[PDB]
């Protein structure tokens, strides 16, 4: 009934906990425990619709709970609004025995996760994600940062939770374009590391699309897995997670943010990846019409946007545009499942894989 | 000229005393040719001693940014520390960059906390120009800025890849820092060497005229002892505390700036003894000793007439650190309340 990975990163080791009505189990918030306290961080949409529930669910588990309401947005991901929690955590004399609760997406997960690594040099910390990407993606790997003007997430630590706690009843709100979005990294994980999952998906993703308790359990299940072996190898094996995302960058730098969905991108720059495989050599078109047939089920872009043409991403795609930088690494599928880092592609290699889109 | 290896969190990193080490060929190792480095101080160093080693840095191949923020304790802030991120990215400095901290416990504080953060950590290297970080700040990886409502409430534990001393930097450190610094260094010998107090009853006088000698091995065995101690606690370490309790107290009470945290401790580790003394935990006798000592430092021995008992124990709210002898010190969970207005 209840999915769980078990996650031992930077020696140390937490649970990641899967199932519906998840918020609602005996020790669901384990490790905290009667007579510990918690400050629980969440923004001013899902406030409304789970602050209360998980509120009360851990004063019936006595503990005692403050919490603080953060606008919601990227934008406010900020250092100076993470100064607001130190001001809440201080003013109800939290110390360093305090548990801090990330209810929220990727945003609040980022923010929180920074705040308890910082708050007294380092407090508890218990992810609750309410995004499927955060819930496939934030869960694992300790990054936590805040933007910078100049730079996005330039400011934090690594930093890992206690534990993770998915409830699959918070996606029933979720805009299906950010579940969507969520499904993007999902169908990331099977190309470059499992391709049964692949396959697995290509005969379930209409379940999950439909929010199916028990596909969706064993998919957030099976990509935290993905994600903690990739990650558990490399500490470049990290990199691979990068699928997608240099031609996925181009086109959220150039269309500007929130007009395409970080996944959004990322799915079409998969397909532009897997484009890219098969002009080296090293990719049937078979395998392209794969994620290019899986990505449309997720209703999720194939191609990239019509107002940009090949010269507009490379300038994006670039590590630099330094006289002895301007190279493209990407990352490529060597089979669906299977993938490599390919460093210094040709631009006529890149213009090539964007144009036959 | 001296040097510390201190490891802990099974890595590692040298601390080199010496005069004239910012000359010095590889001075600021593990920095080498085609790295870049950030240096981060405050307006009163940055005249003395930036440039200098900004020059030194520069023929050695490295190409160098620098950073002058204002000169205080306030400056200490989340939002001064964004400043230094808002450098770090105008000038294009990547993960591969190293901060590097020219001031003292302050600067130091705050860069490394900067160096802690910026894109989740890169190397930092400590320049401590006070007596005091030398002793102090450079063992143990406590980074921190301040919070209005808290000191030292955020930050991070991060270790330096190396720390600096040029013994040279102390000659222009007003002498009621140096002072300041010393009580540090004869906190050390109160609380686990015995040996080194007598070291310091024989050669005071040395480190008060800045004896290069006397003052490395000061430095030098000042570090030691801290990084056996945090090297322990991984159950002690709060016996680092000893007087930081009354310190805090008349630091609270007078204000920043009045009394130096240095001479706050230095006048709270005389009635700690004295209230080890009236429980039963330190002879009459050896108390002279420690009271002698400081005063021939030119350290404060009395808190200010200018409060009474009345007023110490508010800040104070009963867990704290005691002397057992010269050299060895213990923590003492509930003392009594009366017994530390009677040392008044
Ligand atoms: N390794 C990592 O730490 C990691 C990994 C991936 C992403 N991130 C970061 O995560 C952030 C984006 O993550 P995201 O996709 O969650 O965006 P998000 O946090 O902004 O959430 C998307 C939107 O949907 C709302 N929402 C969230 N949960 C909801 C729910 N149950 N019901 C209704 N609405 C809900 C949110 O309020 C928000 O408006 C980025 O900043 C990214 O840098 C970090
Ligand atoms: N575990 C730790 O990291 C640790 C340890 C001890 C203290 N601290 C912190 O450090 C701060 C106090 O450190 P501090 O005692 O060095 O005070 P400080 O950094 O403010 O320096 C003392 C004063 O003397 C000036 N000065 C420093 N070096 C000089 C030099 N060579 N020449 C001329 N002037 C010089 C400084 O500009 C400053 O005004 C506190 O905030 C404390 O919390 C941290
Ligand atoms: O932020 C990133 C990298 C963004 C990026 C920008 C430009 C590029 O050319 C690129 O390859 C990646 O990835 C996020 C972190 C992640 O790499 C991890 O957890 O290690 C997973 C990924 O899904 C996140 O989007
Ligand atoms: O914890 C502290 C803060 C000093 C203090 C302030 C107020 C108090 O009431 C107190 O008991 C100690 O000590 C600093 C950190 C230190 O313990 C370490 O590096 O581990 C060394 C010590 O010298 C610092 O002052
Ligand atoms: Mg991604
Ligand atoms: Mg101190």
């Amino acid at each position: 009934g209840m999915e769980k990975v078990t996650v031992t990163l930077d020696e140390r080791s937490y649970p990641i906990n899967i199932a519906p009505s998840l918020y609602q189990q005996q020790d669901a918030f384990w490790p905290l425990t009667a007579g510990q306290r918690a400050m629980i961080v969440t923004n001013e949409t899902l406030a409304p619709l789970y602050l209360h529930k998980i509120q009360t669910v851990l004063e019936v588990s006595g503990v005692k709970v403050d919490s603080i309401i953060l606008p919601d947005g990227e934008q406010y991901k900020s250092l100076f609004i993470m100064n607001d929690v130190f001001t809440a955590l201080l003013e109800k004399h939290h110390n360093r025995d305090t548990t801090l609760i990330a209810l929220g997406g990727g945003v609040i997960g980022d923010l929180t996760g920074f705040a308890a690594a910082s708050y007294q040099r380092g407090v508890r910390f218990i992810q609750v994600p309410t995004t499927l990407l955060s819930q496939v993606d934030s869960s694992v790997g300790g990054k936590t940062a805040v933007n910078h003007p100049l730079g996005k997430n330039m400011i934090g630590a690594f930093y890992q939770p206690a534990s993770v706690v998915i409830d699959l009843d918070c996606l029933k709100t979720l805009p299906k374009r950010e579940l969507s979005s969520g499904l993007a990294e999902v169908i990331k994980y099977g190309i470059i590391l499992d391709g049964e999952f692949f396959s697995w998906l290509e005969e379930n993703i209409d379940a999950l699309m439909a929010l199916d308790n028990q596909a969706m359990a064993y998919c957030i299940r099976r990509c935290c897995e993905l994600k903690a072996q990739v990650v558990a190898a490399d500490e470049g094996l990290r990199a691979l997670l990068n699928l997608g995302h240099t031609f996925g960058h181009a086109i959220e730098a150039e269309m500007g943010y929130g007009v395409w969905l970080h996944g959004e991108a990322v799915a079409a720059g998969m397909v532009m990846a897997a484009k890219t495989a098969e002009l080296i050599g090293q990719f049937t078109p078979e395998q392209t019409d794969r994620v290019i047939a899986l990505l449309k089920r997720a209703e999720l872009p194939v191609t990239g946007p019509a107002k940009m043409q090949p010269d507009d991403y490379l300038p994006h795609m670039m590590r630099d545009k330094k006289v002895m930088g301007g190279k493209l690494h990407l990352i490529l599928p060597t089979t669906i499942g299977h993938s490599e880092m390919r460093s210094d592609v040709d631009a006529s290699t890149v213009t090539a894989a964007i144009s036959a889109c």
